[PDB]
């Protein structure tokens, strides 16, 4: 049992529907990946949860749907850098989906930590132009997932 990615998101109706109606079926039906996913907190107290540790140990990638709603979780607001260090240590290059429409809403701290850690992470931006099958979003995400 080896999955291609664990997808971490938050219990937001927009985020839930984007994951379940767009991201997950595209990965599963086109690129035919095996995915685990959950809207649990992966870093209670900015330390890996037991569930994260299990899932990392059985998944080849970590995808985080890093919306403004996601970034309202406790570890994001008080120690995003430590959380990011844990994800880098556990998943080598964690993948962060970020929404271009929210880039102004993202705190300066978060944005600076993301840029700071660019060599250790993969940041893929989802914009208005990204849904179309030919978009750069789907190209980069196929490129960073396990090849089939």
């Amino acid at each position: 049992k080896m999955y291609d990615a664990y997808i971490s998101y938050v219990n937001n109706e927009n985020d839930r529907k984007f994951v379940n109606f767009i991201l997950k079926p595209h990965l599963e039906n086109k690129y035919s990946h095996k995915l685990l996913l959950n809207d649990t907190n992966i870093l209670p107290g900015a330390e890996p949860s037991a569930e994260l540790l299990m899932n990392i140990s059985r998944c080849q990638r970590l995808i985080v749907v890093l919306s403004q709603s996601y970034l309202e979780q406790e570890w994001c607001t008080t120690n995003f850098r430590q959380g990011l260090w844990h994800l880098i240590e556990l998943s080598r290059k964690p993948i962060f989906i970020i929404f271009q429409s929210q880039q102004k809403q993202i705190s300066q701290d978060i944005s600076q930590q993301l840029r700071q850690h660019q060599p250790s992470i993969t940041m893929i931006t989802w914009g208005a132009h990204s849904m179309t099958p030919s978009s750069g979003f789907w190209k980069e995400l196929a490129l960073v997932m396990p090849r089939k």
